[PDB]
């Protein structure tokens, strides 16, 4: 019976482009490959590989479509996400979608996270519920002055809404992604880690979604809109909490090793 329905679906509303119309190769060109607008990129045990948006964005709904890989996985993330750490090394803002591979029987987690001027420690996990490596899924980071909002097929799995400056990204950023070995924390905290003997280890991505404002845009650029409702309807909420009440595997907010005071947000 799958998530109670969002009743409302972003993703649809907006325009699906080919990765040449949003994105060029960042790093490991040759572990890249484009068919038709879709994008192929791996890992092996010389290079992984990672792309990075053409234009740098004030706000905006940032999607995609992804396609995991399954087997053995462990110690490697597939990413989706929002920077500027090439603007402001050492000190930048990013917000995450991760996804943290796996030894063979166990599931995917799909982790979230918030960077403030070099401040992490935002992260909440989930598992699914499908299998993200049979098929593609729609996944979203929408970033407005007011919110940030993750998605899973239009369904809204976190809300991180601006309480201070502090604390929410109000910088310019680029969207990235990776395919790329992090053996040190990705799986069970490093638990298990990167077997090049399963190598390659692919990353699939189309049908990208910018409903967006560019830091070049007219002032009077709007965001693609992520409710009929200005804001999160009764559906979508309740889909939300669903999904927290039942896949949640982790929240920063929650753990109690973590001192929430340097996290004032929560
Ligand atoms: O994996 C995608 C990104 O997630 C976050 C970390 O700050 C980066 O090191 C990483 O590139
Ligand atoms: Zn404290």
């Amino acid at each position: 019976q799958g998530p109670p329905s969002p009743g409302y679906y972003p993703s649809s509303q907006i325009t699906s482009l080919g990765f040449d119309q949003g994105y060029t190769n960042l790093w490991g060109p040759q572990h890249q490959r484009v068919d038709q607008g879709s994008l192929t990129i791996w890992l092996d045990s010389t290079s992984g590989s990672g792309f990075k948006s053409i234009n740098r964005y004030r706000s905006g709904y940032f999607g995609a479509n992804i396609k995991l890989q399954s087997g053995y996985t462990a110690g490697v993330i597939t990413s989706f996400y929002l920077s500027n750490n090439q603007d402001y090394p050492g000190k930048h803002d990013e917000i995450d979608i991760e996804f943290l591979g796996t030894i063979p029987g166990k599931p995917y987690t799909l982790q979230t996270n918030v960077f403030i001027e070099g401040s992490g420690d935002r992260e909440m996990r989930i598992h699914l519920w499908f299998d993200p490596t049979q098929d593609y899924h729609n996944y979203a980071i929408y970033w407005t002055p007011s919110e940030i909002i993750f998605f899973v097929d239009d369904v809204p799995i976190r809300r991180y809404p601006r309480k201070s400056d502090a604390t929410f990204p109000l910088r310019p950023l680029w969207v990235y992604g990776s395919v790329w070995d992090a053996s040190s924390w990705a799986t069970e905290n490093g638990k298990y880690k990167a077997d090049y003997r399963y190598q390659p280890f692919v990353g699939k991505y189309e049908d990208f979604k910018l409903g967006s404002c560019t830091v070049e845009a007219a002032s009077s650029c709007n965001p693609a809109s992520v409710s009929p409702y200005g804001q999160l309807s009764q559906q979508q909420v309740a889909a939300m909490e669903w999904v927290q009440k039942n896949y949640m595997v982790y929240n920063y907010c929650d753990d109690p090793t973590r001192d929430h005071t340097l996290t004032p947000e929560c």
